[PDB]
């Protein structure tokens, strides 16, 4: 048939992170003046195209599920076949199956049913990732940055907490920022620093070794 979509069936990503799912459509069209606009939605598997409301589209119209606005996100040019659904900031509800539709005109309507997607929402197991230009020496003043692989800005931002010894010396004010500055001492070396990463309740931490020296 002219419709096809071209899409992995199944995939997964780990809670309060966000994954990427390359997708791309094909439909009969009818081309010559006629250029009405060409909308397209993503679906949960079940619900009537008529009375549902998108996981994510490009019709600024229809509604979207409040549970999903803002995560599910169409990516890059419709009107260049691509239908794919950045979606970010998994959540473990979002565990299931979605298709796809396009609308064009009058006579361009069609689920492909044929095509089904399936999303598994995995508990959290990465870890932040505490980074500095590996200086760590003593009475001098090195920045570093806490970052959470493979995460999306699309959600509420995500929130900064270090911890350890090492930071008792500064103000509990700027122990909250994703960066973070510090001026080591002896007493510091062999310190364990901490940064926690938390969505405005997950568990993500990773706590690094000190090695201040001279």
């Amino acid at each position: 048939s002219v419709y096809e979509l071209q899409v992995q069936k199944s995939v997964t990503v780990q809670e309060g992170l966000c994954v990427l799912v390359p997708c791309s459509f094909s439909y009969p069209w009818r081309s010559w003046y006629s250029s009405p606009p060409l909308y397209v939605y993503w679906f949960r598997d079940g619900e009537i195209p008529y009375y549902a409301e998108v996981v994510a589209t490009n019709n600024p119209d229809r509604r979207v599920k409040p549970e999903t606005q803002g995560r599910f996100r169409l990516l890059g040019d419709v009107q260049k076949k691509n239908c794919s659904l950045s979606i970010g900031d998994a959540r473990m509800e979002d565990t299931g199956s979605y298709f796809f539709r396009v609308e064009r005109g009058r006579d361009v309507k069609y689920s492909y049913q044929q095509n089904k997607l399936n999303l598994e929402v995995t508990a959290l197991i990465e870890k932040p990732d505490i980074h500095f230009l590996e200086p760590l020496e003593s009475g001098r003043p090195t920045r570093l940055s806490c970052s959470l692989p493979g995460s999306c800005e699309a959600g509420p931002p995500l929130t900064f907490s270090w911890t350890g010894n090492a930071l008792s010396p500064l103000d509990p004010e700027t122990t909250r920022s994703s960066e973070l500055t510090l001026t080591p001492r002896p007493e510091d070396h062999g310190t364990n620093l901490t940064c926690q990463m938390k969505r405005q309740q997950v568990t993500t931490e990773r706590t690094v070794q000190l090695n201040v020296s001279l």
